């Protein structure tokens, strides 16, 4: 399967992805990442505020993965995650937006081809509107992150909404808010599908 993953913003970012690395991109620069068929655990991101040497080793303000540019491991919150697996269960492709690791960038994650038409998107201005509590440099943490206690995290007990979690939610209904959102937050295509990946729709 092919991701497009375009950067609309005005200013650039640095996309990462597991599995597939990361490459800086300019404002109106695409990435045009293969993924193969059966990927699970599958996520699309954009740092921040990066700065890498000669070897592709640095920092990123959000989103850091181990100071890497091709990441290989997941990044450091808050980011705005594209989530997927594709091939699934039932001739399946399940994918999400997530805000359970935060939020740094809008994103739209929409579904190009197979007649799956039905896309997903968080848009607003999540660092501005943030609370006090979660906000940090560059983006919005999740209660979990901050907090790290099972009301927000939900290893064990009843996991339910949380005031934190609303913020989220009600500003981006279609995506993950809190570890067990996935009544309202899950999209699934025909296998195979193609998908785009587009920072600041």
């Amino acid at each position: 399967a092919t991701f497009n993953i375009q950067n609309h913003c005005s200013y650039t970012v640095w996309a990462a992805a597991v599995p597939g690395g990361g490459m800086q991109l300019g404002s109106g620069q695409s990435w045009s990442l293969n993924v193969n068929a059966g990927t699970t655990g599958g996520r699309v991101w954009a740092r921040t505020n990066c700065n890498f040497d000669a070897s592709g080793n640095g920092k990123c303000e959000t989103g850091d993965c181990g100071g890497l540019l091709q990441c290989t491991a997941y990044g450091t919150p808050p980011n705005t995650l594209a989530e997927f697996a594709l091939n699934q269960f039932s001739n399946l492709d399940f994918f999400d937006i997530s805000l359970v690791d935060g939020f740094n960038v809008p994103m739209a994650f929409n579904p190009t081809s197979n007649g799956c038409t039905r896309g997903i998107s968080c848009t607003a201005d999540i660092v501005g509107e943030c609370p006090a509590a979660l906000k940090t440099t560059g983006g919005c943490n999740n209660p979990c992150t901050v907090f790290k206690t099972d009301e927000y995290c939900c290893n064990s007990g009843s996991c339910s909404a949380t005031d934190y979690s609303r913020f989220f939610k009600t500003r981006c209904p279609d995506a993950y808010s809190y570890p067990k959102d996935d009544q309202t937050s899950t999209f699934t295509c025909t296998a195979g599908t193609n998908y785009e990946v587009v920072f600041c729709p």
